């Protein structure tokens, strides 16, 4: 079982994720290279899905010169039954290396979000504002994380989603949204690399997570650490309220990245 974009012609290997009305597949090309491949199927697809999906290929397609940080795209086949992307592979996402992973050596945990705030603040750069970062929206390649999508089509399950990475200003807006919204998720990453866990992924209950993202008076476990650094940084990204949060610039100049 094979595919052909723009001529070339990739075999299956086998599939890595789906969701909605799409699939990613690990393929070889003839020579035995391997790539993953996007599958949209438009069958059902409305305008605003259409639409979103053009944008998402824009942007990305942009947007590789910007940075190494990035996913790369090499090509892609749009029709109006079908897309294809043909990206690089790598190794694993990085929701499935964290869960089979007990601790992180915190050298690599500091590379780690050295290039989750490299590329999150090129997507910035463009007006682009992810707004639902998981571990799930990055890659792990070479040993470098690139960020995989830009939040502007629909997402893809690595194999029910997850609210635990949610911002309190989204929550309360039910306008609003700002690039604040990446840094508090992008804190709820690194808070997991940290202390093993979400901030609040104890508390299984759904409703009463939401509860606890935006309730000013509940308050954030920091186990105290020897990255007195690392420990300022998931404080300043975890502020409830995003004008008194950390910006990505700021984060870029932190000592926890900057430091020995
Ligand atoms: C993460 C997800 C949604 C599946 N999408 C992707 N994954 C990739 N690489 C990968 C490899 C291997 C595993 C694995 N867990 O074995 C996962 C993921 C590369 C990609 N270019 C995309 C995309 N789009």
């Amino acid at each position: 079982q094979s595919m052909s974009v723009k001529g070339r012609i990739y075999s299956i290997l086998k599939q890595i994720g789906s969701g909605g009305s799409s699939k990613v597949f690990q393929v070889l090309n003839e020579k035995k290279q391997i790539y993953a491949i996007k599958y949209v199927n438009l069958e059902e697809a409305d305008n605003q899905t259409l639409d979103s999906y053009r944008n998402e290929i824009a942007y990305l397609n942009k947007l590789q010169q910007h940075s190494d940080k990035i996913i790369r795209l090499y090509d892609y086949e749009i029709t109006d039954q079908y897309i294809y992307m043909v990206m690089e592979c790598g190794n694993i996402d990085l929701n499935s290396w964290l869960k089979k992973k007990k601790s992180i050596d915190p050298w690599e945990r500091k590379s780690y979000w050295k290039n989750m705030l490299e590329a999150v603040h090129t997507i910035h750069q463009h007006g682009i504002v992810h707004s639902d970062l998981k571990p799930a929206n990055f890659l792990i390649v070479d040993g470098m994380l690139k960020l995989i999508d830009f939040g502007i089509a629909n997402q893809m399950q690595p194999d029910v989603g997850t609210v635990n990475y949610m911002p309190p200003e989204a929550i309360k807006d039910m306008s609003k949204i700002s690039p604040k919204s990446d840094v508090w998720s992008l804190g709820c990453i690194l808070y997991y690399m940290t202390y093993g866990k979400t901030p609040f992924q104890q508390i299984i209950n759904q409703i009463s997570k939401l509860h606890a993202i935006i309730d000013p008076n509940h308050e954030i476990e920091f186990p105290d650490i020897p990255e007195k650094d690392l420990q300022d940084v998931l404080k300043c990204c975890l502020k409830r309220d995003p004008k008194q949060r950390i910006s990505i610039p700021e984060l870029l100049a932190h000592p926890y990245v900057q430091i020995q």
